[PDB]
């Protein structure tokens, strides 16, 4: 079980796996994702997910709650920070 | 208060120790409580207590949570702890 972070739209392009934490846009960086970035994601059944627009869990948030083969285009490559949740 | 969550250097409680009441405990403050970074290998927890393991500082990266006394985190989470938040409910 992890969160799966997408390049492109249905699940297309890079790719990269994350457990549940809080998440900065250094970090994001470090584990090789780049900023406004994340077109879809996979999200584990009964996880939630919080994406930011902004670095440290500030601007927009939009919430994710399960597989999102895309995200739309007002959060499209925009995720700057994320926490992400195992309930 | 007695009651505590007990952090330990080595796997199965093993080595030196240290004990914590709740709180959110930064790396600088883990390390003036004589916790070092990268150093929790297995931990004790009260019962109803819950503990929120961060693998960077300032409870950020990703997150072990530990509700029960954990004879061993697993390697991935071994010698990670950086930051670590505590709640006694
Ligand atoms: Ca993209
Ligand atoms: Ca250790």
């Amino acid at each position: 079980k992890a969160v799966t972070f997408y390049e492109d739209i249905n699940y297309g392009g890079a790719s990269v796996s994350l457990q549940p934490g809080n998440y900065t846009l250094s970090q994001l960086n470090t584990a090789k994702i780049p900023n406004d970035w994340m077109s879809s994601l996979k999200v584990p059944s009964g996880w939630t997910v919080d994406v930011y627009e902004n670095d440290n869990f500030t601007g927009t948030k939009w919430t994710y709650t399960s597989d999102t083969p895309w995200v739309g285009n007002d959060a499209n490559d925009k995720m700057s920070s994320v926490k992400i949740y195992s309930t």
